[PDB]
């Protein structure tokens, strides 16, 4: 309460009719505003986790109920109509005149028309999370809030033509929110998927066809365990099998049902796995194995029990083997490794802000270290925990903590980086307050 | 004929009956899928039965396949909409019995989804009824009730703000790893011709009123969208070459933050002063410029595309003849991914080498809509020309699968003989030739 | 042990008679010419049936080879020289009967031409003597007129001034296109090996004595042109970078005109202090620095190299490990050939990939090579680490053919299971170790 840290926090918090309703991306004094003056809800999951540890609680209640009520407002570009359960990217709060109001981006404002398939996500898992902490069951059970679940499955759970039980998204549907070859079946939105299918088995009252949205999320939830543990699991043994699948089999009781031709499986993926590490890769598709690491979903899978004990200690493995790539000098790199030249230039569309190990692109994300904490401290590696929050814990406060890192080992600080970014700030408290009572973890896991 | 010949022994029959025509009859390499019949590849094959009389065939087709939509499909515990549309199917037996077998996706390569076979089966049961006049068919409740399945699908509830389909990549006539993932343009304009035949077949008893207010409610939406972003001509260059990159809010010119620098080079070269056509893509960060010919060919005879466009895009092919027709029309798209480019899009797949196959080869099937298309846009001389191209190889080089290299000189490294769509195509393009109105019934 | 079972069962008998091994006992793959004895796969396992004490199998596979020698060799009206030995032959019968069928490059993939073969006849020949003191099989007349017709194409007149053997690509264990065409190592050293045997073998009687005379005048020229040309080190690196270009004369530093700009970065930074190497490849214009294993290790076997030399070569592979044994002993040559160099230089060859087979692979048959030269070199603490390296992992992998990637992670990308020469080179190796004196065999 007393820190630096806290106060900062303090001041990031957005009022409405007088009631505290969220926390605003940066304060960055300097740049322009774009969309950093309005809370993402991405953004507030750490934010929540330090208010609902501190134990004021008010600020998370009422972030649940206003982002509910802005589900129902209504989403138009070129006069369409999506989903009516798509909850938005960001909201902020304006005024005429004498009264105030919530203007909220739901994708029809946002840059490139990226969709926030994460955000329903993360509110459903926060709605658990809220739970979990404070004891109030009745806030979940009102009526409002279990229509708005339902809303969020009809999209989630929405009829596939394909036979993949994943999720399919456009590009840049994530935290990374622009065009990165993240596009079809991306980890980290099937993380986050399977860990909301389980927070809403716990949310879901049986009443009216609560038990035929039930009936959809368990047939789902195993599915895509199996799916998820099954074909995107990359280790040496399943490395030495896929590098010796044939290529163009026809039929069901094949080996390479994906089509994967081992000739192009990166020069690099052989070399850096340690014996005793693994990881869940980062897509999968037609034709289509992305090798490249990504952070927040292999971590969040270990948090959420998608992947099994085994699989998570050999993530932590791999962590520790190549400690100067994930973590380097600010955990932690969002995605490993890094788009460069021609394969920037065709995979991100020449994009600026994400160019070789900046940004989305490889750059280092002071936020996640709350999601490696939590990790850590679950698999038993606490010595990790305590070395990546001493690595961060040095250098963001003289930096005024920077929305992310670049480079290589992350030594710059990110090119186009806000200041005052507050999920870097809340990030470092929430893996400091998890260490220092490793129960809280409970609360998203 | 011999071609009438090759395309009778391409029959596949079930207990007796006529019900599809294989993929091809190639004596020598493996049998592979290409032993079944594929919706896609039937549609033309229908059109020669159609426009000589013998409808038995296509309404077995048609009634088979409706069964077969409501076969169990599974992977790994997973199931599918229930409107999904098999890739292909073949006849199998048990001793005596015999019995359908189909590809969901769950038996093929890559596990792709055959998405345009949903609309490809709604666009050929109202070629059916237009051409034979039947109404019986498409009124009977099973019939109606598998529409509706296939609108569930189609119309179900996404993330995005925009009103086009969303698929994973090879979703269509180009069935491997292309690069046509998120909205290519073929799913698009099968989309919109298979809502506008919805909107013919649909009865209104009881839930139909339903589900045709919501069909043309997205055939607008569509239609303006395809036609406002996916239009292609200098005009429109110069304008998305001077967009501005980053751009926030909800009245900005640059939506899909496009950055001018990514635009490749050929394309301000390639197209003409009076050219114009439907890009191939669109998404965040992303227009993909190759010119897709089906896709193009099929927005002109479904009415998705005005009447200017569809002008602009035959002075495309009237201009960039060689490019798009050369020795074998049509090329599927161009330009071909090369290199590099071909590693990381492709995932370095060998079917797909530069001007091979779907990466801008050649397709005699596509000769059928490229005929179609020239009759209803009045240049009715590129429809002979283009027919004679075709007709002075394909019986030579007994009807390749497809056609290789930039102008398509060679036969295709992996072709197929006897490919069954490459012998109707021939056989439709001189049909609607020799008789016009037949067009009416894919427009 | 496993091992001895799988070899035994390995074996291919002929009229009752054991008279050679199967390269390969996959049960799933393709037989292609993996159900073939090949000569230069036999030669370890006939090291195991010498050492073991059965030595039937290598007589009969001595005189059945023979006797394929004179069998009709042709390909559209071209006959080789007669002394060609066969890459590889099996058992085939009619009826009742049975009956050696042979390929001498005529059914190989892409008509390589088997040049090792005929020296790894020779050598198995003397190595057979050696062991068995069996006297009678060589001096046969039969025996006698074979290894003349061996030396008659290989000291065959040729237009160069030097006295190494020209060659097409792939005419070694390296029998596809890998840019080892024209001078390279392992065809010299196997060369001069084979030199060194006949020199034993050969009677004086009649034109005995010319062959004798023949014989020790290309040794001496050859080990001479060898040592002086091919070897590499940090001096010799020098003298070699400092070369002047366009030198004519016959008194000229820059003999074959190496353009020192060319000489790859890699080759610099790799040699250690007290390392050193034979070269690839010489001719016109060019010197492949790339390290190729078999070369190197039977150089030392075979005294080609010095002693010095041999010692340089083993603190290469002490100082280099990784590189050249890593996870599977031993890397077949390094550097792997990669992006554009590699379409160049194979043709684009999918089964040479980088650091796959060919194209630095890890062939665990090599072991055997590389324990009989650490025992010569008095390096045992390597034969028993690569050794260990080797026993930790094949009997779980099914004994492969190869290993894949830079340190020989991977099984490799294509390799049959169960092949004879990685069974046979572990034994091998152990029996070496157990007895260092059977080195002798092979030096
Ligand atoms: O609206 C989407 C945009 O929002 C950001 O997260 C911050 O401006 C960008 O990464 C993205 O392009
Ligand atoms: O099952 C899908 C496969 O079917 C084909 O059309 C023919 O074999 C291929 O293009 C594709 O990979
Ligand atoms: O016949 C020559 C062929 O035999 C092989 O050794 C095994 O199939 C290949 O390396 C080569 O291409």
């Amino acid at each position: 309460r007393e820190t630096e840290s806290w106060k900062l926090l303090e001041s990031s918090i957005i009022y409405y009719e007088g009631n505290p309703i969220g926390t605003v991306a940066a304060q960055d004094p300097e740049l322009a505003a774009l969309n950093y003056d309005q809370c993402f809800l991405r953004d507030f999951v750490p934010s929540a986790f330090v208010f609902l540890m501190d134990g004021q609680t008010d600020i998370v209640r009422n972030f649940l109920i206003e982002t509910l009520t802005l589900q129902s407002h209504e989403k138009e570009m070129d006069c369409f109509q999506p989903g009516a359960g798509l909850m938005p990217a960001s909201f902020k709060v304006e005024s005429d005149g004498s009264k105030e109001y919530l203007v909220a981006d739901f994708g029809e404002k946002a840059i490139a028309r990226v969709p926030p398939v994460d955000s329903c996500m993360w509110w459903i898992l926060l709605l658990r999370a809220y739970e979990k902490a404070t004891g109030d069951l009745t806030l979940a059970r009102e009526p409002k809030f279990q229509a708005g679940i339902k809303l969020i499955l009809d999209l989630c759970l929405a009829h596939r033509f394909s036979m993949y039980p994943t999720m399919l998204v456009p590009d840049g549907a994530f935290m990374i929110d622009r065009r990165m070859g993240v596009y079809e079946h991306p980890l980290e939105i099937q993380v986050l998927f399977y860990a909301a299918l389980r927070a809403a088995r716990e949310l879901l009252l049986p009443d009216g066809d609560g038990e035929q949205y039930l009936n959809k999320v368990h047939g789902r939830l195993g599915a895509l365990q199996y799916h998820i543990r099954n074909y995107y699991w990359v280790d040496l043994k399943r490395l030495r099998e896929i590098y010796r699948y044939k290529g163009n089999e026809f039929g069901k009781e094949i080996a390479n049902k994906f089509n994967i031709f081992s000739q192009s499986i990166p020069d690099w993926v052989i070399e850096w796995l340690p014996e005793k590490g693994g990881y869940l890769a980062g897509n999968l598709g037609p034709g289509r194995m992305d090798f490249r690491f990504f952070a927040l979903g292999n971590l969040m899978a270990i948090l959420a029990g998608l992947a099994s004990e085994e699989e998570s200690q050999r993530i932590m493995n791999l962590f520790a083997h190549r400690w100067e790539d994930l973590i380097g000098y600010m955990p932690v790199k969002i995605c490993y490794p890094a788009l460069q030249g021609l394969e920037w230039q065709i995979v991100t569309g020449c994009d600026p802000k994400n160019i070789p190990w900046s940004y989305h692109n490889g750059g280092n994300w002071p936020v996640l270290l709350w999601l490696f904490t939590a990790a850590a401290l679950k698999t038993g590696k606490v010595e990790l925990a305590h070395e990546a929050i001493a690595i961060a814990e040095g250098r963001l406060s003289n930096d005024k903590f920077p929305e992310y890192y670049d480079g290589n080992n992350g030594r710059l600080i990110g090119k186009e980086a806000r200041i005052y970014q507050t999920w870097s700030i809340a990030g470092l408290l929430v893996a400091k307050q998890f260490l220092a009572n490793p129960d809280h973890v409970e609360f998203i896991s």
